[PDB]
């Protein structure tokens, strides 16, 4: 019952495509993955190994846009029952031609090929040619090739195109055409050339006025061609509703902005409204009946139409326990009760590497993983901003950054063959805006001074990186929450301090003051209260060797000597000095996890019109995706590189740290406002960035990338 090919489906970790014809699954052949006729509808499983050994499974189903009603009603039905099969424990999207979702189009990087025809057309995907196709090229990233009649009318200047002839492919791009956006559409005509025709064919590229003679048979003259047509701030809010059974009723039960882990009833079923930037979710509840669950993907479409989105609107329905990582980021602090519920896609070919300093100046992996660019112990000078101009700090203060002060600090950074340098801006949260200004205009002129070269790093107090903790050695570094360290204003301390001492990946510390109260604690980390009278060391029940060693380093500095004490075994002086006892956070943290829960998601965006856009390239993170001529963010959860190209807009690449910060205030997870930002540059990218990138070769730049695959593909 229902296992047509059910029983092949899910069954080792990969890509299975089938053709919803005539309401029974079709296998597309392995060689024509990507190809979708515009009148069909298709079933997409892709099984994904968990690291714990399991499988997961992520449910696509691909509706053409001359697709007729039945036939997707018989690819959503498979769905449905896939899942089923699949114990229920998979995601399911619905995607539609033009509008699909990142993670669909991560399956497919050759580029998507939309043929037309389709089942009522009669017709299907074999390998029998004598063929006179023509596709248009258009996107830059997400690169589509639909099919368009063969005819100058379906030219344009602004994009490429590819003529099929069988014996031949020709490739033509206007003279408006981005190279980039050429180096794309040579993707799509090798994919052409190797897959759909087995190698056997030859690929004539050409451009405005070099067309060869066989273009010139089936188009005949070229004459005057028009030019080409070509996210916002709306994914900051959000809306969750419940819904229930008649007919369908939805009730708001969520406010604005995140939500909370409680408010999801197992009983029932939810929908996270985020049509404003296209997407819609729905919660299975693991209590849900089963005929809400079977009907959540008609729910959808409901909602759909009664909140009026557009009907390519992108459709994410999931069970309970099976959570999407962009799913969880709109709830304040998502937990469940190695690896997680859902592991993305895209980092899941990604071998986790821990910390290990012996290794670091070999593992370009190990660095991006931990943010380490190396082991921190290389040369350095720091300076404090006074005024307009940079005064050098006391070689023997080196660690302790004041809150009302702003640093700087040039570091040179050795790992592999090559050397670096960054440049870290340290804004104290209590500094005066005109010295904090100050310190990103000195910041700036030290990198362009120096080559510009260098990396920038704005850090706020607070939210240090880790590579920044590692910097002086074995010493701790220490943040204090007010006053400065210039001769002039030598300010006196509070009468009782609290010093929040977290350690990183290396083992290096931090302690960062607090406000002195009880629910600052934090079992993971130690902790320091300088009371008048004596002088504690709080050791959490999950502070470790490091944390202990960098808390009685600190005394040293404080010239008091510590008592040690236990977590939950204060004596009472101790929450006497606080002001009270009180429940502070027991919740241990991520570490290994921590990479899951929050992948790294690279973005490409543009500041044009007044109007900031970003959008995210899908897949495996691959240098080729990095466009010389564009500013492209990668969004790590500690911290937010910002790769600039060396070919972008004069404006984007001033605009660059801002343009990070309007992705930070425009992230619906509310994320940090002190997330510090990094901003690399093309050609000088520290290791900590290139580890992301499996395969990066370093000489990719030498040569040009469009003259590399118009001579390595041609």
């Amino acid at each position: 019952v229902e296992h047509p090919e059910f029983l092949k489906a899910g069954k080792e970790p990969g890509l299975q495509i089938w053709r919803v014809e005539k309401f029974d699954l079709v296998p597309v052949p392995t060689n024509l993955y990507g190809d979708f006729f515009t009148g069909d509808a298709y079933v997409i499983l892709k099984t994904v190994q968990l690291r714990n050994g399991n499988l997961q499974y992520d449910l696509h189903y691909w509706l053409g846009n001359e697709c007729s009603q039945d036939e997707s009603g018989a690819a959503a039905i498979f769905t449905v029952q896939l899942d089923d099969y699949l114990n229920g424990r998979a995601v399911q999207h619905r995607e539609v031609q033009g509008f699909e979702s990142a993670t669909f189009l991560g399956y497919f990087k050759s580029g998507l090929k939309y043929k037309k025809g389709g089942v009522a057309s009669g017709f299907k995907h074999v390998v029998p040619v004598v063929v006179q196709r023509l596709f248009q090229v258009k996107g830059r990233r997400v690169v589509r090739a639909t099919e368009v009649p063969v005819s100058w009318e379906s030219f344009n200047n602004g994009n490429c195109f590819i003529l099929d002839l069988g014996n031949n492919i020709h490739q033509w791009c206007g003279s408006n055409s981005n190279r980039y956006e050429r180096l794309k559409a040579t993707q799509v005509s090798k994919g052409i050339r190797d897959n759909e025709r087995s190698g056997r064919a030859r690929v004539h590229v050409s451009e405005e006025g070099t067309e060869p003679e066989a273009m010139l048979q089936v188009l005949g003259p070229k004459p005057a061609l028009p030019a080409g047509t070509e996210d916002a701030a709306n994914r900051k809010l959000a809306k969750l509703y419940k819904v229930s059974n008649g007919t369908m009723s939805v009730s708001l039960v969520a406010d604005e902005n995140p939500f909370a882990q409680g408010a999801l009833k197992s009983e029932d079923c939810f929908i996270l409204d985020h049509g404003k930037d296209g997407k819609i979710f729905v919660w299975k509840g693991k209590q849900a009946n089963t005929e809400e669950r079977k009907a959540a993907l008609k729910t959808a479409s409901d909602f759909i139409t009664k909140m009026d989105y557009p009907k390519q609107t992108q459709v994410s329905v999931l069970p309970e326990g099976g959570e999407t990582p962009l799913f969880k980021q709109f709830f304040k602090n998502w937990r469940d009760p190695l690896g997680l519920s859902y592991l993305s896609s895209h980092i899941a070919n990604v071998e986790r590497v821990p910390f290990d300093a012996a290794t670091l100046h070999t593992s370009t992996a190990m660095a991006a993983q931990h943010g380490m660019d190396d082991d921190g112990t290389g040369q350095k000078q720091i300076w404090r901003i006074e005024g307009s101009n940079k005064v050098p700090v006391d070689p023997a203060t080196y660690g302790q950054f004041y809150g009302g002060d702003s640093y700087i600090i040039l570091y040179n950074y050795r790992h592999g063959g090559r050397q670096g340098q960054i440049i870290y801006n340290w804004q104290g949260a209590q500094s005066t805006q005109d010295e904090v200004a100050a310190s990103a205009i000195l910041t700036a002129q030290l990198d362009e001074e120096l080559g510009g070269t260098p990396v920038q790093s704005r850090v706020v107090q607070g939210k240090e990186p880790a590579h920044l903790m590692s910097l002086f050695g074995g010493k701790p570094m220490i943040i204090y929450k007010g006053g400065t360290s210039r001769e002039g204003g030598q300010t006196a301390p509070a009468s009782t301090r609290l010093f929040q001492v977290r350690a990183n990946s290396a083992g290096a510390t931090r302690a960062v003051e607090v406000l002195p109260k009880a629910g600052a604690l934090n079992s993971n980390d130690a902790f320091v209260l300088k009371t008048p009278s004596a002088a504690y060391l709080w050791v959490g029940t999950g502070a470790s060797e490091a944390e202990k060693t960098g808390a009685q380093e600190l005394l040293r500095v404080l010239r008091a000597q510590p008592v040690q004490v236990a977590e939950g075994s204060e004596p009472d002086g101790f929450w006497e000095a606080l002001g009270g006892k009180a429940a502070y956070r027991t919740s241990p943290r991520l570490k290994d996890k921590k990479m899951d829960a929050h992948p790294p998601r690279l973005f490409a965006c543009s500041n044009k019109i007044g109007r900031f856009v970003i959008e995210e390239v899908p897949g495996e993170l691959m240098q080729e995706d990095l466009a010389t001529d564009d500013v492209m963010l990668l969004d790590t959860w500690d911290q937010v590189f910002v790769w600039v190209g060396k070919d972008s807009q004069e404006e984007e690449k001033t605009e660059a740290l801002t343009s990070a910060k309007r992705y930070i205030e425009t992230d619906p997870a509310n994320r940090d406002r002190r997330t510090p930002i990094t901003v690399v540059k093309q050609g000088f990218e520290p290791p900590s960035f290139v580890g992301w990138f499996l395969g990066w070769d370093d000489d990719y730049w030498s040569v040009d990338p469009l003259d590399r695959a118009m001579a390595e593909l041609a």
